[PDB]
């Protein structure tokens, strides 16, 4: 397997005091294996986390961005993030697709621009409960992935991490079973192998997210095509340490 | 007139180096009259500006927010801002109404929540060129204002600043004439006086924005119902000092 990733999506949460305490916990956890840890604070907390986070296995990610600076009140651009030292971004999270109008073509454009600007990108894909029950999971996730792929060159895939998060698993407590997740990860990896390249597919990290916790992480990671996790609720807690260690 | 406001909406712009230089300029400008200056950096630059800005006439504002923390990847909430020391927010900017789906009811809800949480709010309203040419300016701005008003109590208006920004003037170089701006500000103030209270109307700041620069600011401020400015492009430049001083 390629190098795993354990990514903490703090979403729209945190106070300075709670973040200081949690970062201390993460700093004091010695990670002995090869894993890339990622923490994605809210924009306003990025400087605090940059100042306090010292664990060498971690990088900081933004939770969203727009491609260019300019007259976009309220938004944060990729050049602005790069200038402050952030070169990872999560794009296309279900919450943004649902609440904030991010269509496949908007996500694909953002991913393309992030790659051109040198970011590592965690690009999120996943089906809704209605799509799953209609036996459309594969069509949906492949359509989301091919929309992204259409805007990328083969070289750019070195910067891409895919995160499969069934929408019905996000925040609900209803994690996908290892078999459910593995079926989708395998389908995605096969599509990448056939449509992009077998060398790309072998090195591509495909993360699972949606109700990962420290108790279910190891049995997800045991599956051959799962390369780590994008973690929401449990990444606000000290048991994120055990999620990291489940990628051994 | 009530205390004027000179507000800098930096939009999605800045680097750490350019911000450090501009904040130094603002720090070294001694303001002798009673004015509230506001600077609204991007979220990621708020901590930098908090650290460097020392001019006592300034407060820091966010350019947007959502009302509550939670599972809203990419967004920043009002409690998070309050915790970091930011208690001003711009809401309903034209760019967010246009690009990011903020309807009158979304803006009104955000304004209401911000007021409940103790923020000072700069709430933006304004008509498009098509609405102006259809002689709908008054209907539009009063409809936007009454949507906000419907969610507020009379007491909350102490926290509200209205910013009238004709959409056709934002970023285009085509500033409203003093007479155009004054006509709308007077109509707004009259509506507030009749529908909210004459005491509220007398103390309410109504700012103009849309292509304000240091040369046109003084002839806008001379009008009786203009209480300052929301400034985009020119607030990234040293001549913001002269915009502030045009509110004497």
């Amino acid at each position: 397997k390629p190098q795993p990733i354990a990514a903490a999506n703090w979403k729209c949460n945190g106070t300075t005091a709670s973040i200081e305490k949690l970062v201390q916990v993460f700093n004091e956890h010695t990670i002995s294996h090869d894993v890339q840890c990622v923490v994605a604070p809210t924009f306003v907390h990025i400087p605090l986390v940059q100042a306090k986070l010292r664990n060498p296995k971690y990088v900081i990610s933004a939770q969203n961005a727009i491609a260019k600076s300019g007259a976009f009140t309220g938004e944060v651009s990729m050049p602005i993030l790069k200038d402050i030292g952030v070169h990872w971004v999560i794009l296309g999270h279900s919450e943004r697709r649902t609440y904030y109008g991010e269509t496949d073509e908007i996500v694909a454009q953002k991913v393309s621009e992030a790659c051109k600007q040198g970011f590592m990108v965690i690009a999120c894909i996943g089906e809704t409960l209605q799509q799953r029950e209609a036996n459309q999971t594969a069509k949906v996730v492949l359509s989301q992935t091919s929309a992204i792929a259409a805007k990328l060159t083969k070289d750019a895939w070195n910067q891409v991490v895919l995160a499969y998060e069934p929408v019905w698993a996000i925040g609900t407590g209803k994690v996908a079973t290892p078999e459910q997740a593995q079926e989708v990860h395998l389908l995605l990896r096969k599509w990448v192998s056939e449509n992009i390249g077998t060398d790309v597919a072998a090195k591509l990290r495909i993360l699972y997210g949606g109700s990962v916790n420290a108790a279910n992480a190891a049995t997800l990671y045991a599956k051959p095509d799962i390369n780590g996790f994008l973690v929401g609720g449990a990444s606000l807690k000290p048991e994120f340490r055990d999620i990291i260690d489940a990628t051994r």
